[PDB]
């Protein structure tokens, strides 16, 4: 049913497509005036220069006369979710309210190679996707309905004709994939070019996955996938793991998903859950996420303690890790519960800050190392112009990175005003009054 349902993601006489659909009529060239670029490595600031866009695509810079002209913007690069479930064009507009231009859609279907050819066409105003082509499981996988399982090399073969006949961009592993299996994937993509994502098996060595895998999620390797066991083991097994617990990493790609992490624990003082979130959840999450709610009403706040210190301990593994030279990615696995598309990237990237990653570290992940994770070889603030633009530096003020003034998606601007009703349309849209979720607020007040 993949092919009848695969504009999934726009539906006809839906409300938000529409918005988006209008705002795809905007103009796509433009000049915006005494602009300073931000690097994407070391978040320092260009001079001030007029930034020239040409039907969507970075033309150039010219220096800005003085009297040093003060800057009229700061810019950086589109930011990249580079561990995203988009299920609903409810994600998508989270995801541009909050700068986000680029997602990983970590479990890819034929919908979201549908939502890149609107993307390419022009159609709607929408973030570009990186798509895996679904996700690749051994027998005895946790999620055998919704995973191809592979058992040997003729099952591989199909997964990588799947990808190179319908474009998509990666392959997924998941935890039960078998080692010889596992040894035949990546050496078959490798020789056919094509990244493999995903999950540390079970059955394979942390260094062997470092050493093939384009990028590992989740910290899995280094920790276990404690969601594998029963819940009443799961936070001792982790503290467990830590108990006995980085330079195999250098130079490789690692999406922590910390965000993700905290909610699944239960604590309430990062993830905060609410009836105000769950209000703005879409109408197929809102059972899993009602179950999560209940299990954090219930969870002993000692607990809830343990557990966040656990966490925070992994964000200082994150920390580690690029010390020693890992690459890392900001992730979020939204979609989960309390995990909300749009905010959670800024949660994510107050996870890494808040583990000691300064603004620079923490904005190279967000973009120019994730353009790198995903193959896409122009220059982070060059070819196409998805940019995020400033009124103030975003390293000063109490929002940060999360309230941009304007964002620029394949050359159409975003201006504030635009970002605002946007984000009012998708709450309203979820049945929330838009007055309980100011845009920049990480979490409805
Ligand atoms: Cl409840
Ligand atoms: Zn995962
Ligand atoms: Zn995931």
């Amino acid at each position: 049913a993949q092919w009848r349902h695969r504009r999934g993601l726009l539906p006809e006489g839906d409300p938000l497509v529409a918005a988006l659909e209008r705002l795809a009529d905007r103009p796509r060239t433009h000049v915006f005036k005494a602009v300073g670029l931000i690097d994407a490595a070391t978040g320092e600031t260009a001079p001030p220069r007029d930034l020239e866009v040409a039907d969507g695509v970075v033309a150039g810079w010219s220096p800005t006369p003085p009297r040093p002209a003060p800057y009229d913007w700061y810019v950086t690069p589109g930011f990249v979710d580079a561990h995203a479930h988009v299920s609903s064009v409810s994600d998508l507009v989270g995801l541009l309210v909050h700068g986000v231009t680029a997602y990983r859609q970590l479990w890819g279907e034929p919908a979201h190679l549908l939502a890149a050819g609107v993307h390419r066409a022009r159609h709607a105003v929408l973030p570009r996707p990186w798509v895996t082509a679904g996700v690749v499981d051994g027998p005895g996988s946790h999620v055998p309905q919704a995973a191809t399982i592979v058992s040997g090399m003729r099952d591989v073969a199909k997964v990588v004709d799947d990808v190179l006949g319908f474009g998509f961009d990666g392959i997924k592993v998941y935890d039960d994939v078998e080692r010889p299996v596992f040894e035949a994937l990546v050496r078959d993509a490798d020789r056919a070019g094509i990244p493999v994502v995903g999950h540390v098996p079970q059955a394979v060595r942390l260094d062997v996955a470092l050493r093939t895998m384009r990028s590992t999620e989740h910290l899995y390797g280094f920790v276990p996938n404690v969601f594998r066991l029963p819940a009443a083991e799961r936070w001792d097994a982790l503290a467990d793991a830590l108990r006995h617990h980085l330079a195999e990493a250098a130079g490789h790609f690692v999406c922590p998903t910390l965000v993700a992490w905290r909610a699944r624990t239960g604590e309430r003082r990062f993830t905060r859950p609410s009836r105000a979130v769950l209000q703005a959840a879409t109408p197929s999450r809102r059972p899993a996420w009602q179950a999560a709610a209940r299990d954090a009403l219930r969870l002993d706040p000692a607990e809830a303690e343990r557990r966040g210190a656990l966490v925070d301990r992994l964000g200082r593994i994150a920390r580690a890790l690029a010390e020693e030279g890992a690459r890392l990615l900001v992730g979020t696995d939204c979609g989960n519960p309390f995990v909300v598309a749009g905010p959670s990237f800024h949660k994510e990237i107050a996870e890494l800050t808040r583990a000691g990653l300064g603004f620079g570290a923490v904005l190279k992940a967000a973009t120019a190392d994730a353009y790198d994770v995903m193959g896409w070889h122009d220059k982070p603030a060059a070819g196409r112009a998805d940019l995020v633009f400033y009124r103030r530096h975003p390293d000063d003020g109490p929002t940060g990175l999360a309230r941009p003034d304007g964002v620029l998606v394949d050359g159409v601007f975003l201006d504030g005003e635009d970002l605002d009703r946007l984000w009012s349309l998708r709450l309203s849209a979820a049945g929330l009054d838009p007055s309980a979720w100011a845009r920049g607020a990480l979490d409805p007040p």
